[PDB]
């Protein structure tokens, strides 16, 4: 597309924010807020729409986790619920593939989700499929292929390095070479032929190291780390850019946005995010009106 966009967040309460930043001209702009607050989302984004799916909205008047999927259309600026799924799903992770959308993971109060279902926007509908083999919350989703990875995470007892790939056509969890890293909450997305994990919660400290995982050959490498240690952070591809956005660092809720350059195997900050805040949900579609 053309704009990062973030919607949602924590900072001292589940944000509502939704704001589009453009890689060629540095500026950010502010769009219709979320109908509810709402931290831990994912982001996505399938025919030009936007999807905000799960997460969770820590209020003074309570916490409530979220089964929603809401939809925003960068035409009119607005947002329409859609169908929810079946269970609600904090600290989700997201993929698409062939239009669909897949929620995994979550947790609902004390229950941390193995559960997977599926989202059709021509029927607006979801669907369960095949569970994974792993207990996961905090966990990073991304697409390659056609096949759904599902890294990391937390089961409930303890956080994981362990990471599992899914086969459409098989309805099929298998699991993969773990990484080399216990992550929970980390950035995970694909570049070229290879799935990026990028900081996270070992179950210590917040991380600033990222690893990635060739399918051809099943191995991890590290590459270079972030400048900044952060868990819960957004995370995004854009022109073969990785841009990671916010997060915490267990001191403070960073606005800090890097860039990961692949050919030079180096991060540089390229902009601040408004305010500090981590558990956004990220995705790259067009630009608005
Ligand atoms: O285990 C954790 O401490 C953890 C950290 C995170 F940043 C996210 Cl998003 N989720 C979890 Cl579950």
């Amino acid at each position: 597309g053309r704009l990062i966009y973030t919607a949602g967040g924590y900072f001292r309460q589940s944000l509502s924010y939704l704001e589009a930043y453009n890689p060629s001209n540095g500026s950010w702009l502010r769009l219709a807020d979320l109908q509810v607050p709402r931290s831990g989302l994912a982001g996505c984004v399938v025919g030009g729409l936007l999807y905000a799916v799960g997460g969770r909205n820590n209020s003074p008047d309570g916490n409530t986790d979220s089964s929603a999927l809401d939809c925003y259309n960068p035409m009119t600026n607005q947002w329409s619920p859609c169908a929810s799924m079946s269970v609600p799903r904090n600290r989700i992770g997201v993929g698409v593939i062939d239009g669909h959308i897949y929620a995994v993971g979550g947790s609902h109060g004390c229950i941390h989700h193995s559960s997977v279902e599926r989202y059709e926007p021509e029927r607006d509908e979801w669907h369960l499929v095949a569970p994974m083999l792993t207990r996961r919350i905090g966990v990073g989703v991304a697409v390659l292929n056609r096949l759904l990875y599902a890294v990391g995470g937390f089961d409930g007892t303890n956080r994981l390095n362990s990471a599992e790939c899914y086969y459409p056509e098989r309805n099929e969890w298998r699991m993969i070479t773990p990484m080399n890293t216990i992550r929970s909450g980390a950035g995970v997305c694909v570049l070229h032929n290879c799935i990026y994990a990028a900081g996270g919660y070992d179950g210590q400290d917040q991380l600033n190291s990222v690893e990635r995982y060739d399918v051809e050959t099943e191995t991890w490498t590290f590459v270079a780390p972030m400048r900044h240690h952060r868990s819960a952070l957004g995370i995004t591809v854009h022109q073969g850019k990785i841009y990671v956005l916010g997060g915490y660092d267990g001191h403070t809720f960073l606005d800090s946005v890097e860039c990961y350059d692949p050919d030079s195997d180096t991060w540089s900050e390229v902009t601040r995010m408004t305010s500090g805040r981590s558990g956004v949900g990220v995705a790259v579609t067009m630009e608005p009106c």
